[PDB]
């Protein structure tokens, strides 16, 4: 049994970690739970999460670390980092969307992967934002262990997600992200299934 | 203030309501609000949605009724029944995707307009599915106050959604609905914005 835990702050993106959630928790050896820095948190869509851990009383090693975007990343919180930089260190496979990447960027996280925002103008003062890998603008980008995305990318995030932890056949999950993206009908069209 | 209601039960689909929920409860003319037969339910992706209101305490008058899609449709919940069917009675503007609408047809409430849902054959049986109507084989469908849609349609079943609430001019939907599906840079593309 494998754990992804989600990392949702409040005012999070309801879009963004949809796809890779279901995907994961719906196998047997995966298990998909919530981490934030409170007990309830509302998406921007106007739903209330109850949070499984809280930073601080979440298991010590897991296999996924999902930064899911929103409103709240400005956040000094040192529990927060110490969270995030501990997966770093450990080097447990990371992906980071809209609001997460630009943590990342401002804690010196993504000065060693090739990456993508939102917004690099963002980041030109962050005084730990030195990458030696230049920012890529394209909707989603993975280096290693490092997967990074803007909020617009569901799927491209899932995508590169499910490769890096080799979720399944390449020619299998570009089924499942043809299905998610295009629909049933399209689907049934290229492969009839 | 308008208001819309989203009907989730266990184990409900994490990908299908999330771009309607976001898009509208970021106006300020309108709020988003989840409702179900339990305090807590979760998702089919692992996320516990702590519940605003539970059947029979939610407002009597509202907006919209989105009812989401899962693996706990097949209901003989009295109280669900009569919350949906009242909204119906009301005449307000309702949206089933996946399951939801499942549940719509085996209660005669697809009898009178035109739909989709996820498989008819699924329905073959059910002694109150009885349309006038036919059913359509497309993503989404829309008549008069009801939206129907298979699971794997979450952006085409918004997008009727916002049309028949007059959510925005066409030609602005339009343009929410191509950053949602393509992302930002084919978007920037056909529009530059």
């Amino acid at each position: 049994l494998k754990k992804a835990l989600f990392l949702i702050l409040d005012q999070y993106a309801d879009w963004e970690g949809v796809y890779l959630a279901s995907a994961l928790n719906q196998r047997e050896d995966w298990s998909v739970h919530t981490v934030s820095l409170d007990p309830i948190v509302s998406s921007i869509g106007g739903f209330k999460t109850s949070v499984d851990y809280i930073i601080g009383l979440e298991p010590a090693n897991f296999n996924l670390l999902v930064m899911i975007g929103g409103d709240s990343w400005s956040n000094d919180n040192k529990k927060l980092l110490h969270f995030v930089k501990t997966a770093f260190q450990k080097n447990i496979p990371i992906a980071a969307i809209c609001g997460a990447v630009d943590f990342l960027a401002k804690n010196g996280l993504l000065n060693n992967h090739s990456h993508t925002g939102n917004f690099v103008y963002l980041w030109k003062d962050y005084k730990q934002y030195k990458p030696i890998s230049s920012f890529v603008e394209k909707q989603a980008v993975r280096d290693k262990n490092l997967v990074t995305a803007n909020g617009t990318a569901p799927i491209e995030f899932t995508n590169l997600i499910l490769e890096m932890i080799d979720f399944d056949t390449p020619e299998n999950i570009e089924k499942m992200m043809y299905m998610n993206r295009y629909g049933f009908y399209h689907f049934c069209d290229k492969y009839g299934n």
